[PDB]
C-alpha cells in the first residue's frame, strides 16, 4: 500500500507522552476490559496519540479532555460492532442524557460514570465551549446505528452520511474547545464548504487504512453492528473492481480534496474574509487531515 | 386546485397595512421599474404582505427591515430570469461585498444603494443579529445561478438544493433578527432536523402555487435564468404523470411534513429540551409555513 | 391505512371456489412444505383467489393453468429471499430449460417436476399462446436476482426495474393465454404506453401493502435475497418521512395512474385505433389493477407476518 | 492532462492512410455537410483513423466496411444533438428497416442510401457475420435517445446504461466481422465479464477526452439531444470536485480496469476455457481500449471545440 504524495505536513502535541500515560492509565483503571490481551491491544492503538496528532495546537491544560473523549468514543465504537442496530441505539441513547448532565450515572457501570464525569469536568473548565460539542457528539452517535448502513448507497450519499458517522462536526467543536478558539456564527458559516471538503478527506482516509480491520469484523462480529459500510466497498461495487483497486483510486481522490482545501482557503483569504480566528481554524483542519493520516499509517489498530 | 386540510393557522403582523404602504412606496420611488405596468405588477404581488405573514410576531420596529430585504430579493429573483447563469452570478457577486458593507455603492445604481443602505441600517439596529443573516443570503444568491438547475435531479437531490434556492436559512435568521430572538449554537443544533423538514414544506408549497408562472417564464425568458427546476416537474417526470397530478401528490406530501413538524416538536418538548427561545422559534417556523401558503393562495403574483 | 377513493371496480372469476380447492389441493399434495404451519400459511395466502381477481374473464377451462403458474411463482419468490443472488440465480436458471420442456425434471425434486408438468400441460392445451409466456417469465425470473436490487435507485429508475420484478409482461401474456385473446404485433405496439403505466400501479400498490412483510424479511433473511427494495422506502428517504407517511403519498400517486389509464385508453379510442382485441385487453389491465388491490387489502399474507 | 502509465501498446491498421482517403472521399461526395467549415472538421476528426486503431488486425479487404459504418454512426451521433428525444428516436427508427435491407432508401436522402448501400455491401461480403452486427447497432441506436439520459444516475447505473450508448456490443460484433473471427455461443458467453469490464474503459476514456466538447454542446444544442450525460459530471457531483479533478481520478480507475482485463484473461486461460478464437478476441479488446485512448488523446474532434 503506497500513498500518493501530499503537501500537508503533520504535527503532534508536545505533551503526547505524558498525556497518553495519564489517559491510558485512567481507562485501564476504570473501563471494563475483558482480559489482558484486550488491555494490551487498547494501549497498542495509541488513542491519545491520534488525539494529539489531530489537535497539536491544543492548549496544554485542555488536550487531556480531548484525549479522554476520543478514547471513550473509540471504545464504544468497538463495542457497537457486537450489537444489533437496536441494541447499539439503546446503548448510545442511555448515554445522551448522562452526557448533558441531566441524568446521574449508575456508578457500577463504567461507561456511564466515565461519560458523566468527563463532560462535567469539561463544563467546569469551559462551559460554553463544552456545551457546543454535545449535539455534534449526539449526531455522530445516532449515525452509528442508523439502519441506512444496511441499505445500498452510492458514493455521494455515502459521503453525506459518513460525515456524521466519522464525527466531523464533533471533531471541529472539540478542536475549538481544545484550543480555546471561539468563532462567531458568521465566521463558522464562512468555512462551511471548507468543513464539508475536509470531512470527505477524513472519512475516506480512515476507510482506506481501516478497511482490512472492518472487513474482518464484518465476517466475524454482529451482522448488523459489524456491517461493512465504507467507501472502499462502495467504489469497488460501482466500478466492479477489487478493494485494493478501489483504495488506489480513493487515495487519488483524497489528494484532490487536499488541493481543493488549499484553493478554498486561498479564496477565503483573497476575498478578505480570513479572520485571525479563521486562519487558526483552517490550519487546524489541515492538521486533522494530515495527523489522521499519519496515525492511520502507523497504528497497530489497523495493521494488526 | 383543492388544498388538503391543515392544522396550521396563519397569522399576519398587525402593522401590515402601514408597513406595506411605506416599503412599497420606497421601492416605487427608488427602484428602476421599466414601465407603469411593472409598477402595478409590483404592488399587485404584495411583497410586504408575504413578509408580514412570514413573521407575524416580529417586533414593531424591526418588521420594515424584513419587508425591505425580502422585497429587494424578490425583485432580483425576477431579474435573474432574464440573465444567463454567468450574468446572474456576476450580478449577485457584485452585491455581496456591498451587503457586507465592505464596498460603497455606486449611488447612480438603485439596487446597489438600496442594498448598501438597508444592511447598514440593520447593523446599526442590531449588529450581531444582522451579521448572522449575511452568509445565509449569500448561500441563497449563489444557489440561484448554480448550473445544477440545468441538470437532472431526483426528488431528494432537488429538495437538498431547493433548501438554498428557497432561502430557508436566511428566512430563519431574518425571523430571529425580526423578533430579537437570540438562540445559542447548542439550541440551534437541537432544531436542525425541524429546520430541514420546514424547508421542504416552504419549497414545495411554493413550487405548487408558483408552477404556472415558472412554466410561462421557461417558455419566454432566458434559456438559463428561465430554466424550469421544480418539484412539480421532477415528480411528473419520475412518476410519468402530468404536472396537475404531481401537484396533488406533492400537496399530500406537504401535509405529511406538517405532521412530522408536530411530532418532532413534541419529542423536543418531551425530552427536556425545548427552551423558551426554542419554543418561540418553532412556533415561528409554523407561522412561516402557514403564512407562505396563505399568501401563495391569494397573491396575484401566482394567479395572474 | 385508509385507501383514497377509486373508480376501478374489481371482478372475481366465477369459478374461484372450485379452482382454489383444486389448485391448493395440488400444491398441498406435491409442494415441499417444511411443516404444518407453513401448509396453513400457504392456504391463508389465497394465491388462487388473487389469480381469479387478476383474470376474472379467463375461459373456465384455462383459469386453473394461471392459478398454478402464479402459485408456483409466489412460492419460489418466497424461497429466493433466503438465497444469495448467485444461489437464487442458479436455482432459477435450473428451472428455465425445464419450463421449456427441453430438459426432464428430477422427479425427486418437486419444484422441477411441478414446473415441468405445468408447462407441458399448458402447451398441450394451446402451444402457440403458452410459448408466448416463456420469455416474459424468464425476464421476471432473471430480474428477481438482478444485483441492481443492491444498488441505489431513485423512484423513476426503480419503477423501470420493478416492471420486470413485478412480472407485468408475464401477467399480460398469461392474461391473454387464459382468455384466448390473440393480438397482432401492431396491436401490441399501440399499448406499450398503457402497459408501462399499469406496471407502476401494480408495482406500488403491492409495495404499499407488502411493506411490513418485506421489512420483516429484510431483517431476518439473506443479506442479498432479502434486501429491501421498494417504493415505500425510496420515497421515505427521498422525502424524509416515515414509511407510513410514504404509503399515504404513494397511494394518492396510485389513483393518478388510474386517471392516466383512463386517459390513455380514451385517447386510443378517440383516434379510433381501439380494435375489439385491444378493447378487451385494456379492460383486462384494469381488472389486474383493481383485483390486485382488493386481494392485497384482505390477504393474510400481508396482514399477518 | 497527463495520462497515467499503461502497459497496453496501441496498434494501427497498416492500411490506415489508403482507407482514410477512400472513406473520407466517399462521405465528402455523398453526405450533406452544412458548410465548408463542417467539411474540414469532418476530415480533421479522422474517423477512419479511430477505426484503424480499434481494429488493427482487421482483414485488409474488410477494414473499409468498419470505417464506413463507424463514420456514419459518428455523423448521426452529432446530428442527434440538435434533436429532441422523440425526434432522434424517429430519425434512428427510420434507418433500422433500411439497415436490415427490408425497406429501400430515398435516394435523395444521403443518410438513407449510404446506410442501405453499406449494409447491402457488408452482406454481399459475409452474410452471416454482417447480420450479427444488426441487433447490436439497433441496441446502441435506441440507447442514444433513451429518456434515462435525463434521469439522475450514480456511477454504477450510468456505466450500465453507457455500455449501450457507447456501442460496446456493436464494436465487438464489428471487430469479429472485420477479422473474420467466428466464435461459438459458448465462447461468447464465457467472455461476458471481460466484455463488461472493457465497456467501462471505452466509456470513461471517451467521457474524459470528450467532456469539453459535450459541455459546450450541452450549453448550445437541444435541451434533450444535447444533455450532459457523463461520468465526469457524475463523479464531480458525487465527490464534490472540479471536472478536471474528476478526470484525473477517472483516469486512474481506467488503469484499474486495464489491470482487471489482464487478470480476467489470465484466469480464463488458467481455467481451461481459453480457445484460439477467444485468445484472438480478448487481445482484440485490448486493442480497442488502447486504440480508442490513443485516438481520443490526439483527435481535433476533442481538442478543438
Ligand atoms: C477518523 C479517525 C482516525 C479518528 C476520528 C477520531 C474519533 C474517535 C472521532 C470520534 C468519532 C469516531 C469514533 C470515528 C471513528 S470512524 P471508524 O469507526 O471508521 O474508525 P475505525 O476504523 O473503527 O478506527
Ligand atoms: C417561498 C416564498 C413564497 C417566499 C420566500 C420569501 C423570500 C423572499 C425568500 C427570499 C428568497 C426568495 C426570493 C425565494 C423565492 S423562491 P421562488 O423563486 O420559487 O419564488 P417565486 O415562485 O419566483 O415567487
Ligand atoms: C403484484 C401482485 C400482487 C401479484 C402479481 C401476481 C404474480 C405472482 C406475478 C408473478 C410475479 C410475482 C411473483 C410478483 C410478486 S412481486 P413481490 O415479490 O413484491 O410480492 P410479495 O409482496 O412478496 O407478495
Ligand atoms: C468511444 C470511441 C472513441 C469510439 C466508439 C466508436 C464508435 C463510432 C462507436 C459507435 C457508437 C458511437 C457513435 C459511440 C460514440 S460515444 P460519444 O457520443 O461519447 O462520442 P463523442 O464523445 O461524441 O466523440
Ligand atoms: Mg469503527
Ligand atoms: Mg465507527
Ligand atoms: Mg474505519
Ligand atoms: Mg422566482
Ligand atoms: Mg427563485
Ligand atoms: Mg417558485
Ligand atoms: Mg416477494
Ligand atoms: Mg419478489
Ligand atoms: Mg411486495
Ligand atoms: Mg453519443
Ligand atoms: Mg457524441
Ligand atoms: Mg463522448
Amino acid at each position: 500500500l503506497e500513498p500518493p504524495p501530499s503537501t500537508f505536513q503533520p504535527l503532534c502535541h508536545p505533551l503526547v507522552e505524558e498525556v497518553s500515560k495519564e489517559v491510558d492509565g485512567y481507562f485501564l483503571q476504570h473501563w471494563n476490559f475483558p482480559n489482558e490481551k484486550a488491555r494490551k491491544k487498547f494501549v497498542a492503538a495509541g488513542f491519545s496519540r491520534v488525539t494529539c496528532l489531530y489537535f497539536p495546537k491544543a492548549l496544554d491544560d485542555r488536550i487531556h479532555f480531548a484525549c479522554r473523549l476520543l478514547t471513550v468514543l473509540f471504545l464504544i465504537d468497538d463495542l457497537l460492532e457486537y450489537m444489533s442496530f437496536e441494541e447499539g441505539s439503546a446503548y448510545n441513547e442511555k448515554l445522551i442524557p448522562i452526557s448533558r448532565g441531566d441524568v446521574l450515572p449508575d456508578r457500577s457501570i463504567p461507561v456511564e460514570y466515565i461519560i458523566y464525569d468527563l463532560w462535567e469536568s469539561m463544563r467546569a473548565h469551559d462551559r460554553e465551549m463544552a456545551d457546543e460539542i454535545l449535539e455534534p457528539v449526539f449526531l455522530f452517535m445516532r449515525a452509528q446505528t442508523d439502519r441506512t448502513r444496511a441499505r445500498p448507497m452510492g458514493l455521494g450519499g455515502y459521503l453525506e452520511y459518513r460525515e456524521r458517522d466519522v464525527g466531523k462536526e464533533l471533531l471541529a467543536a472539540l478542536m475549538r474547545f481544545s484550543m480555546g478558539l471561539k468563532l462567531s456564527p458568521s465566521e463558522l458559516q464562512r468555512v462551511r464548504e471548507i468543513d464539508a471538503n475536509c470531512s470527505k478527506h477524513l472519512s475516506v482516509v480512515n476507510d482506506i487504512y481501516s478497511y482490512e480491520k472492518e472487513l474482518y469484523t464484518s465476517k466475524t462480529a454482529h451482522s448488523e453492528g459489524g456491517i461493512l459500510c465504507t467507501s472502499v466497498q462502495i467504489l469497488a461495487q460501482e466500478a466492479d473492481v477489487t478493494a485494493e483497486a478501489a483504495k488506489r483510486v480513493l487515495f487519488v481522490m483524497c489528494r484532490e480534496w487536499e488541493l481543493r482545501h488549499q484553493l478554498l482557503v486561498a479564496r477565503l483569504s483573497a476575498e478578505g474574509l480570513e479572520t485571525p480566528g479563521l486562519a487558526a481554524y483552517v490550519e487546524g483542519l489541515e492538521y486533522q487531515m494530515s495527523g489522521a493520516e499519519l496515525w492511520s499509517q502507523t497504528t497497530l489498530r489497523y495493521s494488526v
